[PDB]
């Protein structure tokens, strides 16, 4: 449940290496995690869509995981250009996504700018319209606005997440997560962040939130990313959890009225990584609904 039971492949994409998991056959399921995890967090879903008879790719973000860290900026830019990479270094087609996080916005954005090569989506937990973008730090409560306002300022992000590591040291485990993270799964967690300069990405993704305009090129995507999501024809998948951080109730009540061709799946109890707190429901979740729907691209 800790356990890791796959091998990790490399590829080179714009000159660094990306580590993936790659497991099963045929069409592609592509899983895209966030801040601040890696394929890890995937682990006890991907055994189900491998069992429905899909191919499970799971890779770490550039900087994360066991992919390189290269000198940077890991902005969204960055990531996207490394993803995108990544799914042409594989050849990727008629894909399944799965998504969440930051992920959601690298994948929403790939499906938005190449509709004919992605069959269905399934998120959660995702950086979409209405929840986002967030007008001021105000307007995300007294405990994630001021958190957030911390982490985007100057000296006091770099000594809370760069010194001090607390992205995965307590933002992942207290926060994100109901269950309590066993000691294995915390090691995995944190193992690829063991110094003050791997921990940049960690860092830079929440300065990454598009909040009270900023950053402009983030706050595009989102913003476009949820003019496709309204409009797109295709199958889709949301999990969500209660009281949930990005997706509580009512967020997730106007996605299911709005959003064409939406299956919805409540799991229970949790906030954020939900892939912790219910991986079972999730993973019988994905590979029921692409039973039913056998989505391919068009
Ligand atoms: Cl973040
Ligand atoms: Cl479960």
């Amino acid at each position: 449940s800790s356990e890791f039971p796959f091998a990790k492949r490399t590829v080179e994409v714009e000159g660094a290496t990306i580590a993936y998991v790659d497991e099963g056959s045929g069409q592609p399921v592509l899983f895209l995690h966030g801040n601040p995890t890696s394929s890890y967090l995937w682990r006890n879903i991907i055994p189900y869509v491998v069992a429905a008879g899909y191919r499970a790719v799971a890779p770490d973000l550039i900087g994360m995981g066991d992919s390189a860290k290269p000198d940077i900026e890991y902005r969204l830019q960055d990531h996207v250009a490394y993803m995108d990479g990544f799914i042409d270094a594989l050849g990727l087609d008629d894909m399944v996504l799965v998504i969440h996080d930051w992920g959601s916005v690298i994948g929403m954005r790939h499906a938005r700018l190449n509709p004919d090569r992605v069959a269905a989506v399934a998120f959660m937990e995702a950086l979409v319209p209405p929840a986002l973008p967030m007008p001021s730090y105000e307007a995300m409560g007294p405990q994630l606005g001021p958190l957030f306002r911390d982490l985007r300022t100057a000296d006091v992000g770099e000594k809370m997440v760069l010194d001090g590591n607390f992205f995965v040291e307590t933002i992942l485990p207290e926060m994100g997560v109901v269950r309590s993270l066993s000691e294995a799964e915390m090691a995995a967690y944190r193992a690829p962040f063991p110094t003050r300069q791997s921990r940049l990405p960690t860092l830079q993704w929440p300065r990454e939130v598009p909040i009270g305009g900023e950053p402009a090129f983030a706050e595009a995507e989102v913003l476009k990313n949820g003019e496709w999501l309204m409009a797109s024809p295709i199958p889709k998948l949301l999990f969500h959890a209660e009281p949930g951080a990005l997706a509580p109730k009512p967020v997730v009540d106007y996605l299911s009225e709005n959003v064409p061709n939406l299956e919805v799946r409540f799991v229970g109890a949790g906030t954020h990584f939900l892939q912790e707190d219910h991986p079972h429901l999730i993973g019988q979740g994905i590979a029921d609904w692409l039973r039913r729907n056998k989505p391919h691209a068009s």
